[PDB]
């Protein structure tokens, strides 16, 4: 996240660290069996981390939990990035308490204007290389569909938005990857892709979580 804040500790309970090794990409809880990430996030061997704050430190509140399957969509193309989405299932039920929380879906999807909060362990500089240990977060606004398309000529599809600040200087970047955009409660977006970080004319565009929730839902019931 560029441009944003330090959320404070186990203050979005929904975020997790999908982790191989190392931090590689953000996603969302959904219940206690389920996390919502990028399909350009899939890999083998992903072990969960919820209620993180330091990714680098163990400071009491984590529960990490391997994952037992995931499910990319079956419409993923990844040149394009249409469809970026995935499911990873946990190999055991996290526990819910106040710092580890699932995220509602949506039942309509959002507008352009509507507020939402951004958030990720990814690179903090729009021109150099800066990880954060802790979770950062961004309030950015979604993007109209018109301007969407207008910053990205033959790129925006159908499930994909815009969100953030034309004027550049704040916005999410690699390592945010798979996150969460939640607005007024709800799952609304997942960090997918943009032209570098934070730059001129060129937002972040997200996956439209509302187009999804039907496939969500119905996944979830059989796997
Ligand atoms: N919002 C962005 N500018 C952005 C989001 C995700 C990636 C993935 O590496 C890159 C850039
Ligand atoms: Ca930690």
């Amino acid at each position: 996240i560029v441009g944003g804040y330090t959320c404070g500790a186990n203050t979005v309970p929904y975020q997790v660290s999908l982790n191989s090794g190392y931090h590689f990409c953000g996603g969302s809880l959904i219940n206690s069996q389920w996390v919502v990430s990028a399909a350009h996030c899939y890999k083998s061997g992903i072990q969960v981390r919820l209620g993180e704050d330091n990714i680098n430190v163990v400071e009491g509140n984590e529960q990490f939990i391997s994952a037992s399957k995931s499910i990319v969509h079956p419409s993923y193309n990844s040149n394009t990035l249409n469809n970026d989405i995935m499911l990873i299932k946990l190999k055991s039920a996290a526990s819910l308490n106040s710092r580890v929380a699932s995220i509602s879906l949506p039942t309509s999807c959002a507008s352009a204007g509507t507020q939402c909060l951004i958030s990720g362990w990814g690179n903090t500089k729009s021109s150099g290389t800066s990880y954060p240990d802790v979770l950062k977060c961004l309030k950015a606004p979604i993007l109209s569909d018109s301007s969407c398309k207008s910053a990205y000529p033959g790129q925006i599809t159908s499930n994909m938005f815009c969100a953030g600040y034309l004027e550049g200087g704040k916005d999410s970047c690699q390592g945010d990857s798979g996150g969460p955009v939640v607005c007024s409660g709800k799952l609304q977006g997942i960090v997918s892709w943009g032209s570098g970080c934070a730059q001129k004319n060129k937002p972040g565009v997200y996956t439209k979580v509302c187009n999804y929730v039907s496939w969500i839902k119905q996944t979830i019931a059989s796997n």
